[PDB]
C-alpha cells in the first residue's frame, strides 16, 4: 500500500497545486497519507539550508529519508520539490523502492509568464542568484512514471493521470 | 495504537541499551516500529548540528517532527536522545500527544563510572566542552510517565516497566 509519489519540476510548474488536489482526493476516499512540500519543510526539517548544489542535495536526501520511513510503514507520501538533479532523484528512488516519479512539466516560458510568487523576475534582475532554470540547472526526468504537461492539461486531468497510475500499480482500490 | 516512547537521560544512563531490548521485544511480538537514536540521527537527519543550546533544540524538534508523522500514522516510535531541556521535551509532548516520557535515571557518578565511550574523561580534561552534566544542563523530568533507575535495576526490569505502562495505556495488547 505504501508509496512515495515524487513530483519534480520547475518552480511554478504546478507541483504544490497538484499535491493539494491529489491530497484531498486521496483523503476523502479515506487513504492515509502525509505531504512533504519543499517550501514548507524548508521551514522545518530542512531549516537553514540554501540553494547550492550541496544544500539541495541535503534537502532532497533528508526528504527522502523521512519518505522512506513513512512509505515502508504503509503511508502514501506526497512529495513536491524541484529536485533539479536527476542522480539524486534516482538515488532516493532506489532507497524507497515503492516510488513513482511524476514529472510536472511546464515549459520555462510558461512558468515565467506565470511568475506565481514574483521569483522569476527577481532571478532575471539578478536579485536572486542560482535560480533553477535561469542560472541553475534543471535535469528533466528522461523516463518518469507520469508526465503532467500543465500548459496543456487541466488540474483534474493532471491529478487523474497520477490517480490512474496508482490504480494500475495496485497502490489503491 | 501509534505512540512515541521518549527516553531521556544523561550520557551513559542506558537509553540506547533499553531501546534495543525494548525494540527486539516489541518486534518479536509483531509490532511495527522505528528507532530514532540521538547518536544515529546525527549522522544523517541532523548531520551538521552541534551541542550548543540552539543546536540541541534543533535536533530534538527535528526528531520530534519525524516521530509525530510516524506516530499519527500508527507507528511505535522509540526515541533515545539526551533531551536536556525540559520545556522542549514538553513541547514535543503536546505536539505529538500519544507520548511516553521515560526518564532513564542514573546518577551522574554511576554514569561517569561506566564511561562507555570514554567521553566523561574528555569532558573533565576540557577536550570536550559543554558536556551534559559536566559543563551543560540536564533538567530532570518532574512528572515522567515512567522512571528507570538503571543503577538499581537490570535490563528486563527497566524494559519491563515500559512494556507494561504501554499495555496499561492500551497502546499494545
Ligand atoms: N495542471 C495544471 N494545469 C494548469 N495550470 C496549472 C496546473 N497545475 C497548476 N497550475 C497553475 O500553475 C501554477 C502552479 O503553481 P504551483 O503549484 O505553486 O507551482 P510550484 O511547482 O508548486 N512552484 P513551487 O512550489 O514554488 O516550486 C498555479 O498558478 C496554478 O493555478
Ligand atoms: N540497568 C542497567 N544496569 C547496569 N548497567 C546497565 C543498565 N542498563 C544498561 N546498562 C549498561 O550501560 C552501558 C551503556 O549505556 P547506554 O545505553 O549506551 O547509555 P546511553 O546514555 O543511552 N548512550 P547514548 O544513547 O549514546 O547517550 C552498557 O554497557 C549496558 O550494559
Ligand atoms: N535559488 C532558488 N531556486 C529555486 N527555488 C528557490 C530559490 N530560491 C528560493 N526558492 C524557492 O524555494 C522553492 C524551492 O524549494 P525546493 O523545492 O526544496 O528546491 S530543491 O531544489 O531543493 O528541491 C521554490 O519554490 C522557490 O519558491
Ligand atoms: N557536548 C556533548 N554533550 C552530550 N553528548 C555529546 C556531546 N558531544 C558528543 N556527544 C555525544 O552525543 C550523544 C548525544 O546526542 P543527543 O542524544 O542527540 O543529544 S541531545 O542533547 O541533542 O539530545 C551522546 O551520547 C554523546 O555520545
Ligand atoms: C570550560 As568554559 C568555556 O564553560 O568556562
Ligand atoms: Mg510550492
Ligand atoms: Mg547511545
Ligand atoms: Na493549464
Amino acid at each position: 500500500r505504501g508509496v512515495t509519489i515524487w513530483l519534480t519540476g520547475l518552480s511554478g510548474a504546478g507541483k504544490t497545486t497538484i499535491t493539494h488536489a491529489l491530497e484531498k482526493k486521496l483523503r476523502d476516499s479515506g487513504y492515509r497519507l502525509e505531504v512533504l512540500d519543499g517550501d514548507v519543510v524548508r521551514t522545518n526539517l530542512t531549516k537553514g539550508l540554501g540553494f547550492s548544489k550541496e544544500d539541495r542535495d541535503t534537502n532532497i536526501r533528508r526528504i527522502g529519508f523521512v519518505s522512506h520511513l513513512l512509505t515502508r510503514n504503509g503511508v502514501i507520501v506526497l512529495v513536491s520539490a524541484i529536485s533539479p538533479y536527476a542522480a539524486i532523484r534516482q538515488e532516493v528512488k532506489h532507497t524507497i523502492g515503492d516510488f513513482l516519479e511524476v514529472f510536472v512539466n511546464a515549459p520555462l516560458a510558461v512558468c515565467e509568464e506565470r511568475d506565481v510568487k514574483g521569483l522569476y523576475a527577481k532571478a532575471r534582475s539578478g536579485e536572486i542568484k542560482g535560480f533553477t532554470g535561469i542560472d541553475d540547472p534543471y535535469e528533466p526526468p528522461t523516463n518518469p512514471d507520469v508526465e503532467c504537461r500543465t500548459d496543456l492539461e487541466e488540474l483534474d486531468e493532471s491529478v487523474g493521470k497520477i490517480w490512474q497510475k496508482l490504480v494500475d500499480l495496485k497502490y489503491i482500490e
